[PDB]
């Protein structure tokens, strides 16, 4: 390796609010219980959601979870896929999300792996270096 910053998050959790630090800390770990890389994005009065969504895609994050005060009450997040057809799941129960994520993920991987190292046989410094 070299250092290891973080990389692409299978399912990144978007939490603009702070109060939802624990609640979000779950939905995120929940996706991890499936064996999917998840992270927590805190935007404590900083930037906006999109700003994160933009980094989500560009970052690689195929799935992005939306968290917020309300979402806390209803206890539901918004799973927005970044890869493949534009599928926007609005209002979804954790259990479901976990299934929609655990399910999609399975497939996504099938398309992710593809094969033992793509045809490309040369790295010569890749993306994300800093």
């Amino acid at each position: 390796g070299s250092s290891g910053s973080s990389g692409p998050v299978d399912c990144s959790v978007i939490v603009v609010n702070k109060q939802t630090k624990d609640y979000a800390e779950s939905v995120g770990r929940k996706v991890r219980d499936l064996g999917m890389v998840v992270d927590l994005i805190f935007l404590n009065t900083e930037v906006s959601l999109s700003q994160a969504l933009e980094d989500v895609s560009r970052g690689g994050s195929p799935f992005a979870i939306v968290i917020t005060q309300q979402h806390q009450i209803h206890r539901s997040c918004t799973v927005n896929i970044m890869f493949g057809t534009p599928q926007e799941h609005r209002n979804m129960p954790q259990a479901d999300a976990m299934v929609l994520v655990a399910r999609n993920y399975e497939r996504y991987k099938n398309e992710c792996r593809e094969k033992e190292r793509e045809e490309i046989a040369r790295q010569a410094s890749g993306p994300s270096s800093g």
